[PDB]
DNA sequence: GGCCGCTCTAGAACAGGATGTATATATCTGACACGTGCCTGGAGACTAGGGAGTAATCCCCTTGGCGGTTAAAACGCGGGGGACAGC
């Protein structure tokens, strides 16, 4: 199971690092304390930083328009600009 | 020095998660039927001896009749006791 991602999880998750930013610091308390359930750590932290990678995008998207939700594996459940933001400001 | 734009706050709407309940769908449970394979019993064939069947004769038993006598059965009558209904 642990290559899959259950929208539960998409959804746990994207709570998860719109509290706490980059969660694989925690990551594993976070499983341990069952905030996300049970998957391969790689597999959260690869999606994890491919998500932040589509936040990315979306901002040059968002360049290329002028000169905010987005999927995750279909799942509408994310936008980019509040991780983004978070998980930078709460680094600081 | 003035006005408009930008930012923040407030209200409203929508969606998702959480929880409980109902309904539909799947799975199990069981028995019957059919198919397959193997083994055993039945079927077929042949012979010899014994049992059954057939025939005759004789003897004993059973059936039928007669007569008389005796006991049993049938008819009769009255009274008592038991059975039946009630409470």
């Amino acid at each position: 199971d642990m290559d899959s991602i259950g929208e539960s999880e998409v959804r746990a998750l994207y709570k998860a690092i719109l509290k706490f930013g980059n969660l694989k610091e925690i990551l594993d308390e976070l499983i341990a304390d069952g905030t996300l359930p049970v998957k391969s750590f790689e597999k959260y932290g690869e999606t994890y930083d491919e998500m932040m990678e589509a936040a990315k995008d979306c901002v040059h998207e968002e360049e290329k328009n002028r000169k905010v939700l987005f999927n995750f594996k279909g799942v509408k459940s994310l936008n980019a600009e509040s991780l983004l933001s978070r998980v930078e400001d709460l680094k600081y």
